């Protein structure tokens, strides 16, 4: 599962395509199949026990859906631990609409239905994403929807910063979530507002209050009078889409629909919602 060995030996690393909290990512090639793949590097911490990282394996091994980018294996070599996963062509939804401009009402609501199958499926494994965002959400050249990781929740490498990172960039975490450090948890409702607000940034952009200093945003979320947000221009977009925000954006989780409810709202139940909507958002790229 964890081989002892340089990923070199069986892959060719090609370009490098980002990287963050969660590691480098570079495009790779395997030296038999002559396949494309992806490597992510995860520098170990000084506290990474081997017997703590087999345990994250097992659970990126079986913790496996369609709309998830797909883990092959993994490498541990000179204190870096990378991780073979499928490879998505087109990037991330950040990478495509910093090209091709705002996405339409039909291309955002296939996205919020694709993002919502694996984060009820990650919620049914009583695991939390908190890490929805265009930049985490993938396409492949067939126009498909997956999740570039299942969130936060991998203990291994910069858990702690990748954790805490929210504190200096807010904008997509839910008003309890941005209660950090305070007495009142969160659940997996918060994955619900952050797809929310991914909806409004496919719409605009940038999610809500972008421009505005993290720490002020920290500070109005966990206003009583906070107002959660809402589209820009109501003359373009539907009522549906308008509702799908408001029932989204719910200020309680105690009200806040969960994954599986969200998957028969109106705007991601509707017919027509498939990949031929991305292809048709990909070949805006050659324009
Ligand atoms: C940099 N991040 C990732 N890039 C990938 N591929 C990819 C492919 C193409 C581009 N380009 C092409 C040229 O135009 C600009 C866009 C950019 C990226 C992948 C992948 N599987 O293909 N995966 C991650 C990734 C992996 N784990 C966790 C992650 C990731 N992203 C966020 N989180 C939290």
């Amino acid at each position: 599962d964890i081989f002892n060995r340089d990923p070199r030996d069986h892959y060719d690393l090609l370009q490098r395509l980002g990287g963050g909290t969660y590691g480098e990512v570079f495009k790779a090639r395997d030296k038999v199949s002559g396949d494309l793949v992806a490597l992510k590097m995860v520098k170990m911490e000084p506290d990474d026990d081997v017997s703590t990282l087999q345990k994250e394996i097992l659970i990126l091994k079986t913790c496996r859906h369609a709309n998830i980018v797909a883990y092959h294996g993994s490498y541990l070599w000179l204190q870096k631990l990378w991780i073979c996963m499928e490879f998505c062509g087109a990037g991330s939804l950040q990478d495509i609409y910093q090209v091709t401009g705002s996405l339409s009402e039909l291309q955002i609501s296939y996205v919020c239905r694709e993002v919502l199958q694996g984060l009820a499926y990650l919620h049914s494994q009583k695991k939390i994403h908190r890490d929805i965002k265009g930049a985490n959400i993938l396409i492949n050249d067939a126009g498909e929807v997956r999740l570039a990781d299942f969130g936060i929740s991998a203990q291994i490498g910069a858990e702690l910063a990748r954790r805490l990172e929210f504190i200096g960039t807010p904008y997509w975490m839910a008003p309890e979530v941005a209660a950090v450090a305070l007495k009142g948890g969160y659940n997996e409702l918060c994955d619900i507002w952050s797809l929310g607000i991914t909806a409004i940034e496919l719409a605009e952009l940038q999610p809500p209050l972008f421009d505005v200093h993290p720490l002020r945003v920290l500070f109005l979320m966990t206003k009583s009078g906070y107002q959660p947000p809402r589209l820009k221009e109501k003359g373009k977009w539907s009522a549906a889409f308008h509702n799908f925000i408001k029932v989204t954006l719910t200020k309680s989780p105690k009200k806040r629909p969960s994954a599986t409810k969200m998957l028969s709202h109106q705007l991601v139940s509707q017919p027509g919602l498939n990949r031929g909507l991305i292809l048709d958002l990909l070949d805006k790229l050659k324009n």
